[PDB]
């Protein structure tokens, strides 16, 4: 015997990949690490196929890594509701599903999974119940970088695996070779995952004109047209390499989520965006550059306050200036010169940040614990 609860996770893909990226990561961890029964409902199967190449985008139901991945139909096909229903990022549940949740002898626990924020105020709202009209309550679940919050997604054993990988030159060289990448001695490795960014050509010129060489690895995506314009090339295809003095640019394929982790683990600096890659870059224990797509400023400044609190003043000031300019479309010159000379110290601090965050109970564990305490309380039992 083993305790098993069922989970419905609802995901509406509006733009980009992090909403399915985060809910898929969570779904897989609930199934694989906690032995839960998980249904992940996705309204756009093509997005899911991008982050999970094993998936069949035309199938209405399929089982991947123990998760039952199901197409969110229009119109909605009525099904029974799980023990827990997660409404990710306020995507709005099907009406018939709310009826099914309330008809159960034990009504479904209804959670709203929120976007991640370092803003202090989310602590006052984490786990807040909200009575709905139908008589069910939902609970807001706010991931966060400090307590109280719902924590951060982090797989069992992740940092131990990351440390072993980064300690093995051969493991890194083998992984990079599988992408067609061969680092040169003394060449700094930078990954670029961003939105369209008018600050990019100014940074590329600084990488081109530097004393030390850089290899810029660009998974296919938005920013590639911007890079192609800066390179003055009409086409940029997977596998293409272009050299501009101290800067080498190489186009990567858009790879599976786990392979993208390994890329982040190889690089000396990871430019990332959104929500999931933002956190994966932190688990990589390496310098990072975060692109939020434009009321984004509150989240950016709040994270900088927390992330910079442990850095030396000069590193903190250059990091903040660069990140703000990176998200404001220009003004990177003085920031990058000063920031580049501090990358070794920043790397040591990034490792410490990852280790400290790694001591906090991870988000999936907190979610499973939330259900356990809620269930016991629902039956007026001790804990
Ligand atoms: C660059 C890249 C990202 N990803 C994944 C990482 C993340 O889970 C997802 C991107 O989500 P995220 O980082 O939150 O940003 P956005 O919402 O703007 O897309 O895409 C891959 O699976 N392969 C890749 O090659």
């Amino acid at each position: 015997f083993q305790h098993m609860a069922s989970w419905d996770i609802f995901c509406s893909v509006v733009d980009n990949y992090g909403d399915i990226g985060v809910t898929w990561r969570l779904a897989r961890q609930l199934a694989a690490e906690h032995g839960q029964a998980v249904r992940l409902w996705v309204d756009e199967p093509q997005a899911f196929a991008r982050i999970c190449p094993r998936a069949d985008p035309v199938a209405h139901v399929q089982c991947l890594d123990g998760v039952e991945v199901r197409a969110w139909g229009r119109p909605w096909a009525p099904v029974a509701a799980a023990d827990v229903v997660i409404e990710a990022f306020a995507c709005e549940l099907p009406e018939a599903h709310r009826q099914a949740m309330r008809e159960r002898k034990r009504p479904s626990l209804w959670l709203n999974l929120e976007y991640l924020s370092a803003e202090e105020w989310i602590g006052s709202c984490h786990a807040l119940p909200s009575l709905q009209a139908c008589g069910l309550s939902k609970y807001f679940f706010f991931p966060g970088f400090r307590e109280p919050s719902g924590g951060l997604l982090r797989e069992a054993g992740l940092l131990e695996r990351r440390r072993r990988f980064q300690a093995s030159v051969s493991a890194q060289d083998e992984f990079l070779a599988s992408l067609g990448v061969r680092r040169k001695v003394g060449e700094r490795l930078i990954s670029l995952f961003a939105y369209e960014n008018p600050a990019l050509p100014g940074w590329l010129e600084q990488l081109r004109d530097a004393r030390q060489p850089s290899l810029l690895l660009v998974p296919e995506g938005r920013v590639l047209a911007d890079v192609a314009d800066w390179l003055r090339v009409a086409t940029l295809a997977v596998g293409d390499v272009h050299v501009r003095d101290a800067l080498r640019v190489q186009v990567l394929p858009f790879m599976a989520q786990d392979d993208y982790d390994r890329l982040l683990w190889c690089c000396d600096l990871n430019a990332v965006r959104g929500e999931d890659s933002f956190v994966r870059a932190q688990w990589a224990g390496r310098p990072l550059l975060w692109h939020i797509y434009r009321t984004h400023l509150a989240k950016l400044e709040a994270f900088l306050e927390l992330y910079c609190a442990g850095l030396p003043a000069d590193l903190a000031e250059n990091l903040r200036t660069f990140w703000l300019a990176w998200n404001a479309g220009g003004g990177l010159a003085g920031a990058w010169e000063g920031l580049e000379r501090q990358l070794p110290e920043w790397r040591r601090e990034a490792q410490r940040w990852a280790d400290e965050q790694g001591m906090r109970p991870d988000l999936a564990a907190r979610l499973v614990q939330f259900y356990a305490d809620w269930l016991l309380e629902h039956h007026h039992h001790h804990h």
